[PDB]
């Protein structure tokens, strides 16, 4: 039974989302629909992405590293084609852990807004030793036009994976072949004190061929799981910051992703159905549904206002329902 | 909330590849017996819903709002950056003010003159401006973090939280150093181990370098039953591409608990299902043998390894089956 996939702890503070690993504190309805494949599992034990259901560091053994000038305090760019992560057993699209987001270019000397940023370095393919003057915060994502005219991409087909430092490195490296190493904990790129929109926005997510979309069904709209994430421009901001709170979203709680990767649920739900749970709040309730592609839905209609989980009391299973029956929204 | 049975704390996935340890977050692939015993408090929970440490059962990031930042050098570029504060000043940590949530329970080893220490906890981060939260973006680097005395100019590792400092010191040069009376620290919470050259070092941390808080109970041997840590492969600074089975040697990191156990113990109180003097015991069934593992009320796991400190690989582990409550003086079966 799918019932055990969503339990009260997952949504009352002990859950984490499958993209940022952030503590899940809100639900984010997406009335346009969206797609996600990386670190996303369906109910047939399968993923269309390139990452395992844990938070792997990011390592690629063969890319091009360069900087744009002298050689100190310079922006370092690493890139490779998609489909070259030949040591990744899930997929060669990209290293396990590489973020499913478009890489955004700079605006003059202004840092891009909304990109996935991790800390990392380039390393020497001769011996595995780091080029230690290349440590920095790097924006990672999919793009065309690397190294020096990057535009974000939303497909894995015929594109590049890029890492570009958002600040200057101590000692730049021009290496026609070099490795990448980045930790898998991400922050979002910003400059100045402001939080940006929830990240990634639907049209920023990168998916691989064959990924099914989560489309709305009447008033039933797909939902993402939201937690507070850090941002580069005010790194001390957190939940309730006077400068605004920054949210990151994932398509699934990682505990759900993990369970779906360990057990096949194809006998318990078929196309056209949801497995439904009731979320009971202090003064209302709503139903959340899971479909066979692993996407969650709520009956929010054309609303993208976040639903805070602060007053959630418990989660109770309801059972299998048609996906065309409106999910109750009684808040 | 109370639970009547610890049985659910250890299940087959925890030890056959879906588990992670509570210090490094690494995939659990082995058991590390510790015949002389050890203590751990950070991100370690007991069966009474409590921790003696300063971290939640979660990995996010390390943030401290008020330390001293400095560098040394004749110039301000490509220099070593040091940040430090006293323990007991992490006032924005709801668990404990000892140290920021996520700060590693390891000693900070001093270094200078283009050598770096072996076996320290290293994380990536920066110092930041307390006026507005903006990074000093030229201070990003890999930093060794730990507890110490003597910062900034005579750093020596400490094993207690009492009267010591928390220190971050970059193992490579930063782009632009900062001498600031007050600066904040921001480091990611998943570490690598400091090394030089290609070699792996011993499993990290060794028992003699774990930092604990006052009141932390020790895991002491009881006859042939000895405490065990959970081992996974971790990165190391000197050969960052090395992973499991590397031709240059495999580097292990250890934690006292699978983080899924820590999390469950933090959510549910088990104090009515196990008492001092008792283990809850599970059987680990391998292709070619089996062993018993026990959990005590302080949250520590034990096996009947006796005087052996050999790692036990979990490659051929088939499943985990609950046995029940037993006296901790009964020898745990070890049939490998």
């Amino acid at each position: 039974s799918p019932a055990g996939l969503l339990t009260t702890p997952v949504l009352t503070g002990a859950g984490s989302d499958n993209r940022w690993g952030a503590q899940i504190v809100a639900l984010q309805p997406v009335p346009s629909g969206f797609s996600t494949c990386n670190r996303h599992w369906n109910l047939n034990g399968s993923t269309f992405g390139w990452s395992s259901p844990r938070f792997s560091d990011i390592d690629h053994p063969r890319g091009n590293a360069s900087y744009t000038g002298g050689s100190t305090n310079v922006i370092e760019t690493w890139y490779a084609n998609t489909g070259t992560a030949t040591n990744n057993p899930i997929s060669n699209i990209a290293p396990d852990g590489f973020p499913d987001m478009g890489a955004i270019g700079f605006s003059g000397q202004t840092i891009p807004t909304g990109g996935w940023v991790g800390f990392g370095e380039v390393w020497n393919v001769a011996n595995g030793s780091p080029y230690n003057g290349t440590v920095q915060a790097y924006e990672l994502g999919f793009a065309t036009g690397a190294p020096n005219s990057i535009n974000p991409a939303t497909t894995t087909v015929g594109t590049q994976i890029v890492a570009k430092s958002i600040y200057g490195v101590a000692i730049g490296q021009n290496q026609q072949t070099a490795g990448l190493f980045v930790l898998s904990t991400g922050i979002v790129s910003t400059s100045g004190p402001n939080a940006t929109t929830y990240t990634p926005q639907p049209n920023s997510i990168v998916v691989a061929p064959g990924t099914p979309a989560a489309a709305p069904i009447g008033r039933n709209v797909p939902v993402m799981f939201s937690g507070v994430i850090r941002r580069a421009g005010d790194i001390n901001a957190g939940a309730g910051s006077v400068n605004g709170t920054q949210y990151g979203v994932g398509s699934q709680p990682i505990s759900v992703t993990l369970q779906l990767s360990l057990t096949n649920y194809s006998s318990s739900l078929q196309p056209g159905q949801f497995f439904v749970w009731q979320l009971n709040f202090a003064s209302g309730f709503l139903e959340i549904g899971l479909n066979v592609d692993g996407y969650f839905y709520i009956g929010a209609g054309a609303s993208s206002n976040m639903i805070e989980l602060t007053e959630l009391i418990d989660v109770r299973p309801v059972g299998v329902r048609p996906n065309t029956s409106t999910l109750v929204f009684n808040l």
